[PDB]
């Protein structure tokens, strides 16, 4: 199997300051993604592509795609008074064996990450080129 | 030739309960996506990645990415009182010959999927790893 | 090294009528993407996948993914008075040596493309199948 996964969130407002535990799996080649931690751990060295889609409601939402402690990409969305919204992101990253990639909200002031049984926020990633 | 495509919807408000027929093709290697059905049919077994972007206007829009008869991912957006909006999604799926992947709205109560000549709603997909 | 890149914008309102210069690079295999121009120039012939995420604030945003001088895909978003929003696009394109792919806003009437140190609008692309 090649490293590739897609995980969905089905409960709104996950913890701030910790990897978002997307736990509904569609695929998880090589099991490099852990639904119990929300972290993708690099086993195969190379270039990867990650994508994420997060809904917003009740409050602003600020997320960052992390590679270990480093924020690689930031996505911010301001809640639209009374309505559900969404913001997305994607990025190509060169990963070293052991690198841990995940999505996380850095601020308690922007924790409006929404999700539901029929409204999936998600996180996907897969190997492009082995290095 | 490898299976890969991008289809854009140029006409607003497609029927509910049936695959959304994105009509305009930018690419369609192996022609596994059919504009007449809105369905991507797996010919080459393997891991695939799909991405979609749907505009919302005039009403709420609830769509799901299906694999055969199973809803794999749900995307929802609420119409912003007189303002065009958009919601997206993407997913990695292991497919076998004959499997069908498409987007479909399950309810008449949220069928505001919008599209226009200069406002493209889209659906893309491609083979990642042959299995 | 394979062709693949992700470039982020960290300053708002890039000029209309010219490629958007995403200059914060996460990866740039073969350096086929130029931070100084915002243009990806094809070196290796083949099928590519491009994805972009653009925030909207203060004004509507109308951007197009160009291949040379032809608009391949259009993405539009109506600014939600007072709040930051976002719209995205994805496209599979068959490229020949020398082909240039970039994002550009055609009208001054919809140039509200936003970005900041805390929110990245971005442009990514990579080779799927060499031809
Ligand atoms: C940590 C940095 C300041 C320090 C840093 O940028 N130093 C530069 C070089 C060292 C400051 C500068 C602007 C701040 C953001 C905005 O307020 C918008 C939004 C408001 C929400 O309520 C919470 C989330 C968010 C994205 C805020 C986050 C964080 O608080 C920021 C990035």
């Amino acid at each position: 199997e090649m490293p590739a996964f897609t995980a969905e969130l089905t409960v709104p407002f996950p913890p701030v300051g910790a990897p978002v535990k997307f736990d509904k799996l569609l695929y998880n080649g090589r099991q490099n993604y852990n639904p119990q931690t929300g972290i993708f751990t690099c086993e195969v060295p190379g270039v990867y592509y990650f994508a994420y889609h997060v809904h917003c409601k009740g409050g602003n939402v600020w997320v960052a795609l992390f590679k270990n402690n480093e924020p690689m990409m930031y996505t911010y969305d301001e809640y639209k008074k009374g309505f559900l919204d969404q913001a997305s992101g994607s990025a190509v990253l060169l990963l070293r064996p052991g690198d841990q990639v995940f999505l996380q909200m850095p601020s308690e002031q922007a924790a409006g990450l929404y999700a539901g049984q029929y409204v999936h926020s998600s996180f996907s990633g897969y190997l492009l080129y082995p290095m």
